[PDB]
């Protein structure tokens, strides 16, 4: 659960390879110690990893310790899908300056239930008259709100990125 | 034009048949003396006519110049549909107790756009928001519309009988 399979630089051919689960956060030493060295400092060979984002097998791991935070800081709902997130920003950092903007309908589960959320609950359009009610078209009118602004599909609910 | 080939009872075998033409009122003796008689009282063979509704061929001429009165008593955009509004009546004196609740639509042309008057134009169901105002289903309203009253559909405009 959020961890990684950091060692090693020394062994390219990799002969019993070491270095098996750390949790965050990391010490240096402590890794080094349980996976040994080279004779020299050169370690964090990220093969293995399980995150819920990517990272890349060169990445130092005072950046790992850096992500874990913001990633950490989140609500489980929204670390749940952050992978999701990242299908429209670039970043953790830039998912961190916009991280009260996301809008979530664990209600709603498609674009007609939103629809229905956003004219029968909020009543965003005005009043709606009950011989109206069902004479309303949802349809067309969450094709444009699709269209209008920018909405992500999950499993739990609907991600509404706002500005 | 709204005229009637009347003659005769007399001469069964229609050896040279007579009887041309006679517009409204008609008198029995005019008739009678343009076509002759078999030396007594049996005539107004109608054969032939020119009507907007539909007449027997034993109808007596009194019933004819009854109905004359009702037919030319109407409007001519009812005159002009008088088999259309037989299509839900049964006789012109029907039609003559409920002359006045027939409603017209010579704008509207078809469902969509009588649902759309009612809607914009009245406001029965209420206001019209602008936001709303094009995102609200006129077909499936209109088809409620011709399953819950009674509208007809002609070449002018929409009969509409209301009670």
């Amino acid at each position: 659960d959020m961890q990684v399979y950091i060692a090693n630089l020394g062994k390219y051919n990799e002969g019993e390879l070491v270095g098996a689960w750390f949790t965050f956060p990391i010490d240096f030493e402590e890794v080094k110690e349980k996976i040994g060295l080279n004779d020299e400092y050169e370690e964090y060979a990220i093969h293995d990893y399980e995150l819920p984002f990517t990272v890349d097998e060169y990445t130092s791991i005072g950046e790992l310790n850096r992500l874990w935070e913001m990633v950490s800081e989140l609500p489980e709902e929204l670390q749940s899908e952050l992978s999701a997130l990242l299908t429209h920003f670039s970043s953790i950092e830039e998912l961190s300056e916009h991280q009260e903007d996301i809008i979530i309908h664990s209600d709603c589960d498609d674009m007609y239930d939103v629809a229905r959320y956003y004219i029968e609950e909020t009543g965003a359009l005005g009043e709606v008259p009950a011989s109206l009610q069902n004479y309303i078209d949802y349809q067309a009118y969450g094709r444009d709100l699709d269209l209008s602004g920018t909405f992500i599909s999950t499993n739990h609910g609907i991600f509404e990125i706002v500005y």
